């Protein structure tokens, strides 16, 4: 149960960014909290982490998810959320749960960040919880999978 | 540790609403899942529940929260999210965490639902997880409180 955690542009440079918005925490620091959340909870989730500043590297990674290894995706497309129809379209073709996270509340920054093409394509969106939103994402994905697959056995047996 | 769970217009009539959007679950059913989440986790949270179709009843309840009994609020202002500057302003004056939940993804319905005045005023927003978003809200609030108060003792002791 590989979850793929895709992180978009400039997220690797957290802790060189405005700390009023982003606190004083790094991308690596986030990803540990995420394992520490898993390791603790005792979810048989394997997390994989992939950061990139390129739109097409995101689309490729989503597309590569289409084969069996991954059961879901937690993605923060970053600033691309607001422009990238392409990443949205990739999210629409994945055949697996995608949950959108933002550290900041994108309802309360510049007007250009309000709309998320990508988040509209995902099942659900979380925003403004800082690093914590990623664990709430994990919570959700684990829950959703358990529902979907509890549901598949309950129709191949009828 | 009373959490106040405010639910807006027409949310009481879930399960007379479009089940393609809202599944086949009631408001009471949601609130049990929420206790069952608490009861289980073993959080010393007392939940209080308040539903209303009136904008001013929301603002009153938030305002009444300003005294000591409540430590946080999880609110789904519903359709008022998109119009009610007043409820937003109430949220801005509460002096306690407010987390916005929506059952549906408000990025993927009519254009009139995209913008949440109220969600911009809250710390954070969750949307599109169905009933599950309320437990992720609980998770978050519990986490946040524990952080804030772990932080108050760490400054009255310096």
């Amino acid at each position: 149960m590989k979850i793929l955690v895709i992180q978009g542009p400039n997220l690797n440079m957290l802790g060189h960014r405005d700390p009023r918005l982003y606190g004083m925490v790094t991308l690596d620091q986030i990803h540990e909290i995420m394992q520490t959340f898993v390791k603790q909870g005792n979810l048989d989730v394997e997390l994989e982490f992939f950061q990139t500043n390129f739109e097409g590297e995101i689309i490729d990674k989503i597309q590569e998810s289409v084969g069996s290894d991954y059961e879901g995706i937690i993605i923060n497309p970053g600033a691309f959320s607001h422009t990238s129809i392409a990443i949205a379209d990739a999210i629409m073709l994945a055949g697996k749960p995608v949950i959108e996270v933002h550290l900041t509340n994108i309802q309360a920054r510049e007007e250009f960040r309000k709309n998320s093409y990508t988040g509209a394509a995902c099942g659900g969106v979380i925003m403004g919880f800082g690093p914590l939103g990623y664990n709430m994402a994990l919570m959700a994905m684990v829950n959703i999978l358990a529902e979907m697959k509890a549901f598949q056995e309950a129709q191949k047996n009828n």
